[PDB]
């Protein structure tokens, strides 16, 4: 069994820009989420082989986690705030992809979506 390489983090040759949009984007949303008891399944690429999970990389061809979000927000590796904003919501729909109501995966990802919500619901205008 196998895992495809992670999302980029780095390249060095992408425009980026630190943005207040963005900088809320680490401070506020990911830093709420990163702590909640539900993020743990969410804190690193999904890893295929210890989970045992031999179609899950056949099903989700745009893989997302927060570990990745959260080195890309680190690394300043956005242009803007909709980008990593689809970062979010790539990972929380991956998860519904795969998985079947009401499963707990889908119970915690359905709970870090809803403050997900909440506070892009008040992102900054851009300065
Ligand atoms: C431990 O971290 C994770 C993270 C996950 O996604 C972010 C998932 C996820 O999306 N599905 C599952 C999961 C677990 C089991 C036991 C399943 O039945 C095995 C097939 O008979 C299925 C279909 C999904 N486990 C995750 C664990």
């Amino acid at each position: 069994s196998m895992n495809p390489p992670p999302p980029e983090t780095s390249n060095p040759n992408k425009p980026k820009r630190q943005t207040n949009q963005l900088q809320y984007l680490l401070r506020v949303v990911l830093k709420t989420l990163w702590k909640h008891q539900f993020a743990w399944p969410f804190q690193q690429p999904v890893d295929a082989v210890k989970l045992n999970l031999p179609d899950y990389y056949k099903i989700i061809k745009t893989p997302m986690d927060m570990g990745t979000i959260k080195k890309r927000l680190e690394n300043n590796y956005y242009w803007n705030a909709q980008e990593c904003i689809q970062d979010f919501n790539t990972m929380f729909t991956n998860c519904y992809i795969y998985n079947k109501p009401g499963d707990d995966i889908v119970l915690m990802a359905e709970a870090l979506e809803k403050l997900f919500l909440q506070k892009i619901n008040e992102l900054p205008t851009e300065e």
